[PDB]
């Protein structure tokens, strides 16, 4: 019965944010919804040899999530994801949002240690992972979970064992029984993120269908995504960056198709890119490196490119200037947080604003201060901190009223860590970190 708990955007706030149209009171299952109305046939994933229309995911999507109501899952409960770059990702994010379930995705690349912390936090009556993972190789972190009483009421296996209940049969077949499942309401948690920006642990950051899908909304339309937009998905699945900005889910908005690939390994992604006309990447800077060491020798394989995100993490000019020049496309810079905040580079913005800055925020709203060593606003083109608050980003961590008051000010603006300067035509330039 209890809804999962977050801090909330003022009233005032709120309303502003329905008034121009942000908030639209959708869940972020409408992306998929509308699609179906429009393009049922189009493709929406392509994974290897698999091709996935938007039908076939809604109707998955759905099977999954009838599937777990029929087990009693539903508004109230939460659940830990863990599962690598395949179609299975978005078959099940869709479900969870159809069921109500609050998900945690995390990273592949994350190891029992981080499993048992966040299963410590959000208490999950649903986990869902890969028998191929290092930690469900065999049953000691399972068996180990018992132990403490954090075992999972349901635990579902992608390449099951026979004593497993298999991932796969659970999307393929729907429920006996018809329970009664929707979303959680626009104006509440949809699901929860994690921060990139922590020492050891990430913190949890829960996201709301309201905010989230704004964000989801307007990056696609920033990026001038349409229907005929093929994304390469080399980057984690989960990840803010490649889920939203404009991510997967900014495909599926426009109508578009998402290409799946293990990981930004060169010459795997170039012939990915080259089978399917992928004219979309996402990749951060020690990726770039990788592509820009191989892409001369393969001109030929990576033509159909169009555009190509960098963010992530400090990318150099001299950098930037081999992207249009060696990847044969246009660069746009991005530069976004776990948290809220994302800036692009706009697609007409200059030769220069592209290769030396981090681009403007999403919104006219999102509001932005950049402080000194006292708090108070720096002259403008110097170098402070960067404090901010709109209408996606959040106003505190899951469970942590102690963090929440370090990282907030008076005013709910967040303190990301970043040290940052406006430059004269009033793009973002990020120069450095803080504790
Ligand atoms: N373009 C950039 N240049 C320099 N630093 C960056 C940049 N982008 C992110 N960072 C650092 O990374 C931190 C954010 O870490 S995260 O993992 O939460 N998210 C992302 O990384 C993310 C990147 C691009 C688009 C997105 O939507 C994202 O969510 C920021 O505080 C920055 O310190
Ligand atoms: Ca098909
Ligand atoms: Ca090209």
């Amino acid at each position: 019965k209890q809804l999962i708990e977050f801090v909330r955007w003022s009233p005032e706030r709120a309303q502003h944010y329905r008034n121009k149209g942000y908030w639209i009171d959708q869940p972020l299952t409408r992306i998929l919804t509308v699609g179906v109305q429009s393009h049922p046939h189009s493709l929406a994933i392509i994974c290897g040899e698999r091709q996935l229309s938007y039908i076939e995911l809604d109707r998955l999507s759905t099977n999954l999530a009838t599937r777990l109501a029929e087990k009693g899952l539903g508004k109230g409960d939460t659940a830990l994801v863990q599962l690598p770059n395949v179609a299975e990702f978005y078959i099940v994010f869709f479900a969870l949002l159809k069921a109500g379930v609050v998900v945690l995705n995390a990273l592949y690349s994350h190891r029992q240690y981080e499993l048992n912390a966040f299963i410590k936090q959000i208490q999950p009556k649903l986990l869902i992972g890969s028998r191929q993972h290092e930690v469900f190789s065999n049953n000691q972190f399972i068996d180990s979970l018992h132990d403490v009483n954090l075992s999972p009421e349901i635990i579902l296996m992608l390449n099951h064992q026979a004593t497993d209940f298999g991932l796969l049969d659970w999307i393929e077949t729907p429920a006996e029984t018809f329970v009664d499942f929707s979303s959680t309401p626009a104006d509440e948690v949809a699901f929860f993120q994690l921060s990139g920006g922590s020492t050891g642990t990430p913190k949890l950051i829960p996201r709301t269908h309201n905010d989230y899908d704004y964000s989801v909304r307007a990056s696609a339309e920033i990026c001038g995504l349409n229907s005929n937009t093929r994304l390469l998905c080399a980057l984690p699945a989960p990840h803010n960056f490649m889920l939203s900005s404009p991510g997967a889910l900014g495909v599926l908005h426009a109508g578009g198709c998402v290409v799946m690939a293990p990981n930004p390994e060169p010459l795997n992604c170039f012939s990915i890119i080259q089978r399917h006309q992928v004219n979309m990447a996402s990749l951060v800077p020690s990726a770039v490196i990788m592509w820009l060491e191989k892409a001369a020798q393969y001109k030929d394989q990576i033509q159909s490119l169009k555009l190509l995100q960098v963010g992530g993490a400090s990318f150099p000019e001299s950098l930037a200037r081999q992207v249009p020049e060696v990847l044969n496309c246009k660069l746009q810079q991005v530069f976004g947080m776990a948290e809220g905040l994302v800036n692009y580079t706009r697609l007409d913005d200059s030769d220069e604003q592209i290769f030396t800055t981090q681009g403007r925020p999403i919104s006219s709203d999102d509001e932005i201060k950049i402080v000194d060593e006292q708090y108070r606003e720096v002259p403008e083109g110097e170098i402070g901190m960067l404090a901010t608050r709109g209408p996606y980003t959040f106003c505190g961590y899951y469970q942590s009223p102690e963090h929440n008051s370090q990282v907030f000010d008076e005013d709910n603006y967040y303190y990301s860590g970043d040290l940052v300067q406006r430059t004269p035509d009033g793009n973002l330039r990020v120069v450095g970190r803080i504790k």
